């Protein structure tokens, strides 16, 4: 071990570690979850520290040699070379200051190897505060997870569901309302519904981006921008947009709102919770569709991970959905409980919203590729049940009367025959209606209003 | 106390009641909460039945005498004249079919008083099903609640907060982070943050309207539109837009999504939940600011309705209720099956209550709390003059090196920057007292 | 439209209103939800005011003619005769002081009609504060809801489920795991599981009562009992226990915890949330088992209120959703007390008391109008159990797993019993008698019932 | 690397991996969270497989050399020696069958290193199924977390709060109701309330154990017990209780309820949710009482744990109350996830077990760890600003009430008005208005205005 110090005194630190005294104190203060920042969060802190040093350099506030060493070290952090040098618990000081110091200290150590002396706070934290940096890194990570990862994953799941809507356009089957047999639909129409739920999910994510992409950087300790250049925020955002290509990143509309609250994470988590609600309905219908092979609905077969496969992907999707709903409740709880100039629930809110992004992204692509794409429909079976359902007797009423339509439905169900065969077996053809009229009235695909 | 004849026997119905047998059976079946539809929901059911009758008349499917009687009876319901004719529990069949039939029966009874005979099903429910009517009325009610009521109430609260942000632009005070003394801010800056939260709230509600305003009407039993005209939905929506002025009402993008799911309600509830989260921070800050007057922060004085912060308490309690309602909505939203989500009456109760609570408490908070707040200006300046200071504004006078030495000695000896500058003998040609006091001025440090 | 003169001006009060100026101001201050206190919280406020007057009379603090007038007026409130005299919104001052004052004013107005003058504060609120009364009434109402109403309702549902478990003891059917076919169970075994869920629900409600029944009365403004007799709490609780028979009512273990927090309501709501979770599983299984009549599971028929919509399972799952939401609102209020007082009490009381009422009413309806009248498709369920690929495993030691897999495939394709398939494939002989086959494919024995 | 053969083809497995083909398929099937089972779940799966092998040996179903090898391998897993051999995602098949097979495969691989051949299914999974094992291990883990870790941690916090309540028995201060000035209390009374919240928290955990400790073992695939000995569950429970000392473990009252539902986890989460609600109140009150030191309430001082800021060099922050309130938020979210999973079983199996297990065991761990840290690094070192607190109590308008019977409520109200206006003590204001004489001696004033007696401390 080695001796390091801070404004509170002296601290023993692992002789080898890139982090310094403040990080070590936080390792000792917060042994709670045993989990630290995720790859996406460390990448965002690296991007931000690089962009700050670039702007400080551009404003002649920081020596070029120091800015260059920060930019190079921060690039190594953003690329993933130093993940082991972020040991601090998620459950740390609410502003995320410990993690901010962790980035500063690691950057200084990297620079030192390369012969450059950086002061973690006077150089690596120049023009910044703990209060504006950690939420900025959080909103970069959440915006990147929304734009670069979740939206493309939902688009892949949308396309797989729309492809089934088209493939199954004429696959007529029983409708089901209240779980009870209803007038006909097609599997295609039901999948067009699932596709619309996912398309609307993408619209929900896009609608939250004008506020999710807002960054606190430049507001310093309390939102006033004291101890930063007046244009720090607009300059740093311009660097982050050019480096990431995320045009959704923007300076906060109000510098006080951006630090006193995290309402943009609450808003975004509501979009994710809505997707989790949509995915629950889609996955539940699909596993019920596959149920059997004998005693269930046996409408479709899920691909094996023939008719006896456990619906394991639907199970993963509905478990992810449960986790997103829980995470959402934790996010709203932290969101509400800010005071005055700072919301001090940022590390916990960050853990939860980034996890929700990751789970939905990963499960959506698996569901699309390994469940949706390989579903096969029991087409003739579905049509035979639709043609045999008491639900389709209604259009006979005007030809044969209510009482006889009811007797047809009862006999068809008891004898396990089609409506068409029962109407013939009861001797109703000629008297009340012709074969041509019967085939028009009982055409189940026409009844589903599909072609 | 009259008796009626249902195809499972004899049903006694109160004599002044306009509902008939199906509604009276639903009253007997669902004695669960003892609360029925709200007036917003009754109004929306009246609007939908008048619009359907109009379109069935325009298409020649319904005789103009019957259409006229349905339209007149529907206008009375939409006008609030029959809010006592809807006795069915919220906790009813999950399609809302019972309340749909309640509307059909009341219109039939209103029509019969003017000498016209209507069949509740064949005439008043023509081209509609048991499953596309109650979700349509729910979305009409929620869209009206968002556009005509909530957004203007939030704008009133925004304008009250923004007016204080301007009044108090130079009312300097101490910042607080982690509840600890921080560098100066103004009371106006804090109120500018509150105003932005409510402005972002209005943006959040606006953002959900393209989906909240989607109506299922025309989809009939399963979403296929069987037994409705092909253009029923588009024609009914046009009548509803014309009659209500709500341009946000639209036909569903997908007629299956619009009946299998209520995801539009779940989305909208998320916006309301975010507003509840914002209101909690605003209300909490305001009651803390008003706390004391000896044991608290005593920064502001709330209007009296030793003043208890009763409107901040009402706001925070409303916020709690919107959070619970939101959880119930998401639970019902997720539990659809195949062609129908059967949680509609519960989801409707919860999202329409959330709209109403937020509307009503926002206007009360704006008018009877925010507008009348008074700042304790001299107290707030004394707190600002006790905040930590920084040496940065001395750099141009004593240089980076001396400024850094001032900062170190101030921390070590637990002194202010100001006293440390004086104690180090730094007052001279490089730095007058005037210049020290101008550089460290607390309102300049708030950068207003 | 009669008129009243306040400490702050004039107030118009409805003529047939028994409330006075403080209530009317609260009506004007809080037009938020349009919903006031429930019948159970009005009753509890009457109970509490009667017992407080009894004790103030017993200690010689209150003239007995005034105490008698309060006791008579409070009894009318407790008996539900004045449910229309409580117009204040739920969303009021967070201590429930407005509703406290509403009760004091209504009692004074009832007393006035019988010739007795009571000061709402000095007489009806004697020894009490604005902060220990409303939460005491909340905990009386919630404890009475748990003990007199919800437990007996849950016991009625338990007994209905258990009676089905016994009637269907030998009704063999396919198990289902992951929604896929599995080895046999009986409908009786499944209903015995539902019954245990409800019996465990009753255990969960019983387990929260030591803390749900804790009353703050006597703690006055901050929990110290300043301006009350030292034994006010134990005296008032003893009168409430004697009058109501509710032995679960008790003084708070800690008078500060009883006012700074409402953790007993949060605890109780968790038990109600667990019951809602159990009822969701039971109601969902029942509506799935009734699905059809052609394209669903068609295991049972629900009674009308095999084409019946499952309307009571829909009522039960909707109520369960409301209980879950209410539970989230209660926890939110519970967490956000400050120092000597939690000021979310009216919101918490609304939510907890609604949850109790919905679960009570829907459990009785579910037991009586759904569970009691279910009918099983007994022969059909046995035919599917006897035709399932899941039951060929006990053939392996006779014919090997490869021929057992061939039997399973042919039984499913030809829609025949495993028994008939084994006979049709010519496997009856020295390796397998008809009697040994019938032992190996005895699906009811595979379910291992009593 | 090193190659293997499934029934569905050839699988490559890391070289130092003790898992086999089924585990490697699950790794490829569920790349969702990148997080697998925690230490406590792995331990429980080890305990369970050892107890099962012991019972199968006792009943003469499993050869003793095979049982001894499973027992030895399972003890290594339960001792935390193999925490890196469970790579499967939490978000797996909802019965937890993947993690069950992972345990069977790791045990077979440990035994093979000692020259004994075990079939992961026919030996290590003997008398068990893919559905009654993972929920049994979940309930063992949750019961152990409640009894061995959380209750002791909560007791430590209770004792720290109760010690402050006693040290501060006479530390008089103004009450606060609605955040407004109220009549006197002691800091000791407030801390006795916080102590009771934590003690009630322990009572809530104890009250759930009769159902949390119920185990599905012996139920097999659908709860019937088919393909297992009639008494397998009571025999496995007897072994677990004897080896662990966990008296709360029991065989389920109903074998169907035990597999079709996880209501015991929903119930236990409710107790943890209530503790999070109590901890929120305690931690919020403490950081408010520590607020300032110049612009806040400055009632107490929290022990300094790390530098608060670089811009404000000497500012120190209530970091432990922030950790506690963040944990509480996580426990409330976790609780919502668990209830959601608990409600959505179907027929003979609830298929939300891995997700419900992750959330319930995380809530136990966060609450245990943060409770100990709050007790040792915050509560134990709090110091009260006694003279500040007494000065405010002695200047409070709220304390004029006991003057009423001497000078009347109108004159008492004038004393309060004046004191508050002129920033004086009530005692001094009563003097500066000449009221000491006939109706009121100087010692009679000091008896009426005794702020500690007004707090009515036992
Ligand atoms: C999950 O639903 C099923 C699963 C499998 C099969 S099956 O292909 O394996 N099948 C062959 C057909 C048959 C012929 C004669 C006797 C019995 C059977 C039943 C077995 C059918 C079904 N549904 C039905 O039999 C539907 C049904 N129709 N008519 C009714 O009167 C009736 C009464 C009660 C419940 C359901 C029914
Ligand atoms: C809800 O499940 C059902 C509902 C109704 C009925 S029914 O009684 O109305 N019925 C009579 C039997 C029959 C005879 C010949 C051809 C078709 C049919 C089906 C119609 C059966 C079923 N289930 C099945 O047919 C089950 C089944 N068995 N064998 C399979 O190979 C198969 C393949 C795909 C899907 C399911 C199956
Ligand atoms: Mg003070």
């Amino acid at each position: 071990y080695r001796i390091e110090h801070d404004t509170m005194g002296e601290v023993r630190v692992p002789a080898k570690a890139l982090w310094r005294a403040q990080t070590q104190r936080a390792v000792e203060n917060f042994p709670i979850s045993g989990r630290g920042l995720e790859r996406t969060q460390i990448r965002a802190l690296g991007l931000l520290k690089g962009a700050c040093a670039q702007v400080n350099s551009d404003l002649g506030l920081l020596a070029p040699e120091k800015a260059d060493a920060i930019i190079a070290a921060a690039a190594e952090i953003a690329d993933g070379q130093h993940d082991d040098q972020f040991p601090i618990d998620v459950f740390q000081t609410g502003s995320g200051t410990s993690s901010n110091m962790n980035t500063n200290e690691v950057i200084a150590s990297i620079a030192a190897k390369g012969g450059v002396t950086l002061h973690p706070n006077d150089d690596v934290n120049m023009s910044q505060s703990s209060n504006d940096t950690f939420p900025t890194a959080t909103h970069i990570a959440a915006t990147e997870a929304a734009v670069a990862h979740l939206i493309p994953a939902l688009q892949q799941l949308h396309d797989a569901l729309a492809a089934k809507a088209l493939d199954w356009h004429t696959v007529v089957k029983s409708g089901r309302t209240h779980l009870m047999d209803a007038v006909p639909v097609t599997l295609g129409q039901e999948f067009s519904g699932y596709a619309r739920q996912i398309e609307a999910g993408i619209e929900r994510v896009r609608a939250c981006l004008p506020r999710l992409g807002e960054l606190a950087i430049g507001g310093t300790a309390v939102g006033t921008g004291l101890n930063a250049p007046d244009d720090f925020g607009v300059r740093v955002v311009a660097v982050l947009v050019a480096q990431t290509g995320l045009s959704e990143l923007r300076t906060a509309a109000n510098s006080f709102e951006a630090q006193a609250a995290r309402d943009g994470l609450v808003e975004a988590s509501g979009a994710l919770r809505t997707i989790a609600v949509s995915l629950t309905k889609i996955a539940n219908d699909i596993r019920w569709m596959g149920s059997g092979p004998l005693t269930g609905l046996a409408e479709i077969q899920l691909p094996d991970l023939p008719g006896k496969v456990n619906p394991v992907l639907p199970e993963a999707v509905t478990q992810v959905a449960a986790q997103v709903i829980g995470n959402d409740a934790a996010i709203a709880w932290g969101g509400a409980n800010g005071a005055f100039e700072l919301n001090v629930y940022i590390p916990m809110m960050a853990r939860n919203i980034l996890e929700s992004f990751k789970l939905l992204t990963n499960v959506s692509r698996l569901f699309a590729q390994r469940c949706i794409a390989g579903l096969t429909a029991n087409v003739e079976h579905l049509r035979r049940l639709a043609e045999s359902s008491p639900s389709i007797v209604t259009p006979l009423n005007s030809a044969i009367g209510y009482e006889e339509a009811a007797a047809v439905a009862k006999q068809a169900l008891k004898e396990r025959k089609t409506i068409r065969q029962t109407v013939i077996d009861r001797g109703l053809i000629g008297d009340r209606l012709s074969i041509e009229d019967l085939d028009r009235r009982l055409d189940v695909l026409a009844m589903a209003k599909a072609e």
